């Protein structure tokens, strides 16, 4: 059981709404963040997707995944995770700017690599993968989470188009992994040079575009350019898993 | 939940430390992790039973200050498996190595330390072996409180060395060993550090004879902390303070310094 009896939390300043509900920064057995519907009566639908997202976070034990501690009913709906200090990777590369070095640029590829390794094996596909959901906690340690506060960048083109109802796969979540990996290397968003967001979305899904990659930056390694472009092959089952992904980078890393 | 880990996925790596317990080893299961391996081929009933029992409690613990358990496995040998630690023990550094921190990191050791520590009692669990090897400074930042033992004499209470009942630990019998760590911090030396004998220790500290030395703490060390430590250093259960007045008492007095 991971209930948290009710009376024991503060909720401190708000940071933001999602999708879901309001993410808080609050206090219990020290500095947490709580993510809370603030809402009177939740239909069923709502009671739901709570229970969800807290089956899913419940299933995860690993040092780069957000560290989910606890969920309450009372008062409000609410999940307890820890307080994550720093900020995302899309503020240090688009925001403030932040000029890291390759090896760390390297490292953090392979730390995200290695949370949906994990997640992955313990089939959760993340359906949303991008670097805003990536912290940077006290700026070494990498933590994957859902800190939206909607994202085609990261979009792989079977996703964009929509043929199925479902159209995720662990294969739609390693061209998101793609993009972000160029995010890294050429410390910019993708189709830059284009003002349209419909065209962007069209062409993708027809596969007339995809990321630059010459805009790398020159100290990236070959097999990293390479590993980048595998990922964001335009046919899914073209795409190497993460197993595979974790394995071309640690070959490269130790040299 | 099943926490049970396949076989055949983790990679048992260079030893760390060995004792008749168990065996703990560096391994890959996604990305490094710690290995704690039972070293025989058939484990008893009283094996298996203690290997249930350290799972049972590892399982219902999430949080920072806390050591992260990740999973198990039975086949083919049993083990636990948490996240590996870049750095050094407390221990480690104030007594093997000697590392010395400022004043502030010290108190900040102190506060997660306590954190943890709250966390654990207020989900009814003891320690029982608190002490600065127990606690690793995390990528120099954050502390990890876990159980790396395969008695430690000096962090035990009066009570406990006296042997009273079956079960002298409490809420106060893991704070005193707190006191001892906070005593370590300040003064960066383990105490009775003048006696060479353990019976002597033990005897006196059991009689009340034998208290740890305050006057050695660093000269910067707060008077506030100063009095926390005799505070949770009490001869008597009662009178020691539990974690939630700790940890309110050092928060205080963080921030009346930079
Ligand atoms: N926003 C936010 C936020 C945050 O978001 C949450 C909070 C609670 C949740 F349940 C969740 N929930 C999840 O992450 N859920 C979830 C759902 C599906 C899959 C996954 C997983 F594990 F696959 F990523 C997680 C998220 C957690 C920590 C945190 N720290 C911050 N720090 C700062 O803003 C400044 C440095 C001072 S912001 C922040
Ligand atoms: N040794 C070790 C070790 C370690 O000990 C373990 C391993 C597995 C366990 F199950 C356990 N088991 C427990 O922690 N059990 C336990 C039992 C009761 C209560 C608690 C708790 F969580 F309350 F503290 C934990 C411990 C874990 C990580 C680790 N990392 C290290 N890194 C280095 O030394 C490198 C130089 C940088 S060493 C190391």
């Amino acid at each position: 059981d991971w209930e948290i009896p009710d009376g024991q939390i503060t909720v401190g300043q708000r940071i933001g709404s999602g999708s879901f509900g309001t993410v808080y920064k609050g206090k219990w057995h020290g500095d947490v963040a709580v993510k809370m519907l603030n809402v009177t009566a939740p239909t069923p639908q709502q009671l739901q997707a709570f229970k969800n997202e807290v089956g899913v976070l419940r299933k995860t034990r690993h040092v780069n995944i957000l560290l989910f501690m606890g969920y309450s009913t009372k008062p409000q709906l609410a999940i307890v995770t820890q307080w994550c200090e720093g900020s995302s990777l899309y503020h240090h590369l688009h925001i403030i700017e932040t000029k890291f070095e390759m090896i760390k640029l390297i490292d953090i590829a392979r730390q995200t690599a290695q949370g949906m390794d994990y997640l992955h094996a313990k089939s959760i596909i993340h359906r949303d993968l991008k670097s805003n959901n990536i912290f940077l906690h006290e700026d070494l340690t990498v933590k994957i989470g859902d800190f939206g506060l909607g994202s085609i960048l990261w979009m792989a083109p079977e996703v964009i188009r929509m043929q199925d109802k479902n159209p995720y796969s662990f294969q739609s979540d390693v061209y998101a992994f793609g993009i972000v990996l160029y995010e890294l290397m050429t410390g910019q968003l993708p189709y830059s040079n284009i003002n349209n967001r419909d065209q962007i979305i069209f062409m993708v899904g027809r596969g007339y575009l995809s990321p630059d990659l010459s805009k790398v930056r020159s100290n990236c390694p070959k097999a990293m350019k390479r590993l980048m472009a595998e990922c964001l092959k335009k046919k899914r089952d073209e795409r190497p898993l993460f197993p595979q992904i974790l394995a071309s980078i640690e070959l490269l890393a130790r040299s």
